[PDB]
Order: C-alpha cells, then structure tokens, then sequence
C-alpha cells in the first residue's frame, strides 16, 4: 500500500490520474517524481518549468551544475537529481520533441528508464509541448513500463480521451 490516491487502475502497474504533477507532488512526496527534461536540463515550462518554478528555481541551479559537470542528456536517457521540496529524487528523462524532428522510435527508450524506478509519480513522456499523441505515449508507457507509475495527466479533457480510448 503507498499514499497515491484517487487514480484509476489501467493495468497490473500503470495508473492515471487528471492531476497536475506539481499539487501531487507536493501533496504526495513520491520517493521519486519524472520531469520532462530536455537534454540540457532547461526547465523553462511545461512540466519542467512548472516543476522548477515550484522548487523557487532550485531544481535549474542543481541542474546547471550537473550539466557543467557532465554535458547533455542523450534524447532517450535520464539521470536522477534531488526532488527539493516536491519528492526525494527527480528522474529528468528526455522524451523525443516531435517539434525538433526527433525519432519517435526514442520514446520507448525514454520509458525504459521508468524500470529502474519501482514506484514513479510522473507525466506521459513527449506529450504537451514535447509534441507526440498522448493517445500514443500511454500505449508506449503501458508496454514499456514494468514497474508501478502513478500518471497525472493535466488537462482534464486529455484525460478523459485517454481513458475512454484506452485498449
Ligand atoms: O503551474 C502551471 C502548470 N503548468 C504545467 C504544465 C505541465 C504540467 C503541469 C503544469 N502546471
């Protein structure tokens, strides 16, 4: 038992939730929460800015710090930062931007690193200003992710499309 609430259960390990990550985040304290990153961890919005602007810009700071350190994210890869006041860890995973002509193939990659992780509160990957079909993003998450993820999905008429479409 764990302390995500009000979700609907789409398979063995994956639900959803119409939720912005942040409020649950706060609400929840998730052991981990995804961002949406982007490879060079700039949070200015979607999920990233609104994750960073929660955490009073902290999150960036910690971010640019690791970048000057380490160099970009590969499109498809992650790494684990702290989660300031939103969660212990941030996983900052990078879904392909559709609206930079990334390969969409690199979307299951992106999800693969949800598998290292054995409870998850996060986003549907690519979605929003990342540019993918959300419809598409969770039938990836489905068949990729084996471990539990809580997904909030922000915008409530998404959501209601996600589920009533959901195969
Ligand atoms: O704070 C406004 C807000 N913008 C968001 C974008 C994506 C996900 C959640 C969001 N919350």
């Amino acid at each position: 038992v764990n302390s995500f609430s009000g979700y609907l259960k789409l398979t063995d390990n994956v639900y959803i939730k119409n939720a912005d990550i942040v409020e649950e985040a706060k609400k929840v304290k998730p052991t981990v929460v995804v961002n949406a990153a982007n490879v060079y961890l700039k949070h200015g919005g979607g999920v990233a800015g609104a994750l960073n602007k929660a955490t009073n810009n902290a999150m960036q700071v910690e971010s640019d710090d690791y970048i000057a350190t380490n160099g970009p994210l590969k499109v498809g890869g992650s790494c684990v930062l702290s989660g300031h006041n939103l969660a212990k860890h941030c996983l900052h995973v990078v879904g392909p931007n559709v609206n930079k002509g990334e390969d969409i193939q690199l979307l299951k990659s992106a999800y693969e690193n949800f598998n290292q992780h054995e409870v998850l509160l996060a986003p549907l990957l690519s979605a929003g200003i990342f540019g993918a079909d959300p419809i598409h993003s969770l039938r990836v998450c489905v068949d990729t992710v084996r471990t539990n993820v809580y997904l909030a999905v922000f915008d409530k008429n998404l959501y209601d499309k996600l589920v009533s479409s959901f195969l």
